[PDB]
């Protein structure tokens, strides 16, 4: 649930 709003933005499952 981890998602980081950037460039790339990645997220992750958590």
């Amino acid at each position: 649930g981890k998602a980081l709003f950037s460039n790339p933005p990645i997220a992750f499952p958590n």
